[PDB]
């Protein structure tokens, strides 16, 4: 009956917009989490409310390590054992810090930021495919991977590596019906780390209104590429940033 | 009270799909069209008879010349004067022909089809919307092969890269304005009419996604979001809807 | 014997400065020029002084008309006229200026369309036609993606030329004929172009404690042409430093 | 004295010709090397025979570990050792081979195809900045990173990968003066492995001259992004592809 999507990192912010409108449009969600296991079981407790036994939680670490495969393929097969299928694939769980050229060991930030962000994306995607009508991957990267923020090299990376995985599974997964797709934000819901008008100094930077988008505004493209109105949409990245990526420095 | 679309090139094919669909969705549309005079009118009966008074057509060649901005500018003029407003402009029309570069028209002639169609035609009308002025948007047809060209098509190749420039230098300069353009780009959808089966078929087998084309109508869903309230953040963004066709190696 | 190259618009900076380039590496050279005759004939001089009958000029006014073919097929044909031979193709002219969105129109998209992508077409099929190490070279823009606001002519010129960059690599390749392109960011700005503005941009640079000089792009260029990018083709290398990858 | 470059995967096929150009051109040489140790070593005695006191090898394996950070800052450090300095690094070393997302542990084919495509270029990186004229970081890209071959995801994200750490470098490294360009082969030295037949395929696509690039081909670009003539060119990647990636399906 009802499709079925699992959504990484979706207690909070973005992924929760996400898991919110797949709801919304009749999906049964996986929310997948890692620290905010609170935020995660009330979203669920919420969608329960909602319509009864279409929500549950998972909770993984999505860096990399020796368990990470374990992991992935435990974060997919709560979705079938939860709901019998898995129609949807949203790969939104994402680290962002600076990592300079010139306070975590090197290897920890590859693996919390190259895991991630690429990682955990690529072995969610194989256990999905594996296990395998509207059948589709959304990845979340990011409009400003070209003009890359100064010290994010170890984050730049393993986004640029997303979008290598969202062309090199759309076209391997396209002989069995999966599609894969991003979204790319640009500035969306801003960091909780930096003050507030810093966050207006961004917002300054877009052509389109000078604001942020919602996490609603990014979850609508997850809609759309998720749709019967996608279908033949596969390999592709849509921006969502007001056209910041166009602005030179 | 109901929004108002311009499609160019909105007779047959894919800017037919778009005008149906934009209809569809609450839109009354100037169907603009060239030599397609039966086609275009048959559309817009048909389009009069689900309610009336929300299909006009509009004749204009979009090939470049000294009179080209006025066509450009009594197209959108077609769109006030028929519906009071103008809020979604589909660049749509194109030429499409082999220009080889080692050698029935002349090379200006080439020139003025290729690149008029598919770029100052779209700039043209673009300084005409946006002169003219809420959802506004616009939507240029581009192409997901534009960085893969088919031999001996410069020309066309050369107008769509102008498109994609313009889809971007129009979405910077026009944000201020509240106007989001974007684009929409097909790799193998309706195959040019004069084509042979065989060579169709050629194509279809290319398409990692079933090996096919796409249908003009799913051409027309990638539009329909881009200028509904779902895209309000979008602006810049180029589309594809090939299949994964463009990600295929040689 | 020694090898022939047209470059368009030669008479001052960039393309003077590819000019004397190709001339220092034992090239003969076309100097097209628009209005920049006493440029164009003390650059020639300067160069037959250095060897005689080496240097020539050429006046072509490179707008978009009914007579663009056959000023372009004059230009090659005035390469093979002087030296019997044309092996490089430099596409440097352009014509820069805004066309905000909100002369005629029409002579805007016939200088901005006209100089920066036709005459660049008319000059390749020109090229093409009329035949080893064949090359030609397209000067691109590295803002391309993150153009100026109201340049939308000029940056639509140069998409098309970026997209005629790589549909002539493609179909001439079967003919030994290279095609590439080297695509400045800001190298010498502007003359008429304010001085508080002209600082304003060093200072987004991020190679930007050097000057940004005619000469680095000529560099890229003489590379380009060379035995070293024999396998090079459908290429576009930006001589920027860096400015294309700093974010707003 | 003469400057000096560290050029990884050097035994063998591209990075040799890399390693004996930069050696021509008067460059002092560290040829790294996993495996192919009298390659490497013979290699060495050829170079110091032409000048005496010009070339070392240094072992290491590039796969990602815990103990990746050091042998990058060994292979470093070695260059240091021997001649006094470090001007240029050329990151070659490369694992390819698939991985079907339908005998390595997944994580193994992760540790090799992302560690050696850009973790160990990003800690390599890493520690020629942070030991400092004319210094620049030459990166191995790919031409088709955009048009993946089926089936070799993890190799495609880690190329990817290799692209923003370039682009990153690029922007950090320049206020140091240290430049970081890519060279993206296309079809060159055909793998060892592969059979005529499935070499003329390949041979046949390539548009200019319908042949694969000689590694001397290669190798020229990279001499062209180290010298003075490339001094105001950084975070670019030069295809020397003959057209490959123009090439629609
Ligand atoms: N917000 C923007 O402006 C913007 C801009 C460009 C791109 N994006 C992209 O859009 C996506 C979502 O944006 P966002 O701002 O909502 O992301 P975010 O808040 O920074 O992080 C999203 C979630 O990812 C999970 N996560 C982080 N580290 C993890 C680990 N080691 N293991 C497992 N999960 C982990 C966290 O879950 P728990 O809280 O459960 O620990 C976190 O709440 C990301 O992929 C991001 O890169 C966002
Ligand atoms: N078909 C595909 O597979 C494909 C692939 C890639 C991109 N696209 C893009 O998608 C869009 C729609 O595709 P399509 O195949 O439906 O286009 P199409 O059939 O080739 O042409 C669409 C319409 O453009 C009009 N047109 C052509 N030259 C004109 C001129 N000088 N002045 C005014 N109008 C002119 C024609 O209208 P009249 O009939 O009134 O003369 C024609 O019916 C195009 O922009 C195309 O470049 C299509
Ligand atoms: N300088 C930069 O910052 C920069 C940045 C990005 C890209 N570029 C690209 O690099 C190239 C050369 O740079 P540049 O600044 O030296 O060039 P430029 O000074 O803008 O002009 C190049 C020459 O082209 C000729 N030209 C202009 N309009 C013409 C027309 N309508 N017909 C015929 N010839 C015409 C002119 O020759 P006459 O003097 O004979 O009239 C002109 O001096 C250009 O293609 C440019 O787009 C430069
Ligand atoms: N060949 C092509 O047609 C082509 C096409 C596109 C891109 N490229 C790129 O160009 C560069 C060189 O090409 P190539 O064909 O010469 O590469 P290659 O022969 O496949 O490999 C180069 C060297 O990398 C070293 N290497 C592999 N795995 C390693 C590990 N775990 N630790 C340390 N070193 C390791 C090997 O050294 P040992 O032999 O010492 O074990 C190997 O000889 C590569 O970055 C490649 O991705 C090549
Ligand atoms: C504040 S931002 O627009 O630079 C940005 C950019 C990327 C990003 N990824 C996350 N997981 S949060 C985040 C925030
Ligand atoms: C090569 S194709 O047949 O998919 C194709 C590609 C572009 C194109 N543009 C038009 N106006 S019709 C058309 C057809
Ligand atoms: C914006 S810029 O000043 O770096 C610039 C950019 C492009 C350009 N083209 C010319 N012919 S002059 C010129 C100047
Ligand atoms: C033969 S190929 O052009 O598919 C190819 C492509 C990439 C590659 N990378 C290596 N390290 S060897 C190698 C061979």
């Amino acid at each position: 009956e009802a499709p079925a999507a699992v959504v990484t990192g979706a207690a909070k912010r973005i992924g929760r917009a996400i898991a919110v409108k797949l709801h919304q449009t009749g999906y049964r969600v996986v929310i997948h989490y890692h620290n905010s296991a609170e935020a995660a079981v009330s979203l669920a407790d919420e969608l329960n409310k909602e319509r009864s036994n279409t929500a549950v939680v998972c909770q993984a670490d999505l860096t990399n390590s020796n368990v990470l495969p374990a992991s992935c393929e435990e974060i997919i097969n709560s979705c079938f054992r939860a709901f019998g299928r898995c129609d949807v694939l949203v790969n939104n769980a994402s680290a962002f810090y600076p990592t300079p050229l010139v306070g975590k060991t090197v290897e920890t930030q590859v693996a919390e930021l190259i895991g991630t962000n690429a990682i955990a994306p690529f072995l969610l995607t194989m256990s999905f495919a594996q296990r395998q009508s509207n059948l589709s991957i959304v990845n979340l990267c990011d409009a400003m991977v070209d003009q890359p923020c100064m010290a994010f090299s170890l984050y730049n990376m393993g986004k640029h590596a997303l979008v290598g995985l969202t062309q090199s599974a759309a076209l391997e997964l396209a002989p069995y019906g999966i599609r894969v797709n991003g979204v790319a934000p640009g500035v969306s819901l801003l960091p909780v780390a930096m003050g507030e008008e810093e966050k207006d100094k961004w917002r300054r930077k877009v052509p389109l209104g000078r604001r942020e988008a919602s996490a609603e505004q990014i979850a609508d493209a997850v809609i759309f590429l998720v749709s019967g109105s996608a279908q033949y949409i596969t390999g592709s990245i849509i921006k969502v940033d007001g056209g910041l990526s166009l602005v030179h420095a």
